[PDB]
């Protein structure tokens, strides 16, 4: 349930809280949740803000502002404004626009202040997750 | 890595859109068989699968050619020129090397994926 304009717009927050990173690069094969999915037991603080990030997720699809995710999540898009590093999700965000934003606020801010351990990148998830 | 970059994988989305009308590509071609997706192993599962298998050894050998040597280290400034008429995928003869070989490695793949059937019950599998 999640689509290239949501995953380009976390994207664009990562890069905003966390100046010169190459979110696809740094978090899409990290852990055991940091990526699209997740299983297992995350490995450390940083899988822990993905897997909640996750979860964050799953609780906005259970919204009932959020029923038209079901069939069409491409075709919804929240707006934010990023201003030295500071992520801010915009007022005219519908209910479930601004409950997702800031499941991807958290999640980028959680990214910034967490440790990152290249061992942990590219994990065998087939043993360790 | 896996997909070069959000860029590239982006570029490979609109070319997907170009092939097929009204496709919805992460959608339709993300966590699909044992390919399509992130990385991949065992035996495709369908002739889709096998599109997958295909495009993601092509991203390797990219990897692999001297002329991207610069993926190594800067894989997010690479990008390519392509043209889209009636589906048509072009891509354009003044892209460098290795922008060259990776249109080509997307323009199979959209065609490869317009052509093979979808079956639904290939969806969110485990290979
Ligand atoms: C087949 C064509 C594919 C088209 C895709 C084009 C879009 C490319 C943009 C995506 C790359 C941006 C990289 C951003 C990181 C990926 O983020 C992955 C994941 C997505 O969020 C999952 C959620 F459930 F929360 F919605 O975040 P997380 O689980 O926190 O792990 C980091
Ligand atoms: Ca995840
Ligand atoms: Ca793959």
């Amino acid at each position: 349930g999640i689509s290239s304009r949501a995953l380009w717009q976390f994207r664009s927050m990562i890069k905003c809280a966390i100046p010169g990173s190459h979110p696809l690069m740094d978090f899409n094969n990290y852990g055991c949740y940091c990526g699209l999915g997740g299983s297992g037991t995350p490995v450390d603080e940083l899988d822990r803000c993905c897997e909640t990030h996750d979860n964050c997720y799953r609780d906005a699809k259970n919204l009932d502002s959020c029923k038209f995710l079901v069939d069409n999540p491409y075709t919804e898009s929240y707006s934010y404004s990023c201003s030295n590093t500071e992520i801010t999700c915009n007022s005219k965000n519908n209910a479930c626009e601004a409950f997702i934003c800031n499941c991807d606020r958290n999640a980028a801010i959680c990214f910034s202040k967490a440790p990152y351990n290249k061992e942990h990148k590219n994990l065998d998830t087939k043993k360790y997750c």
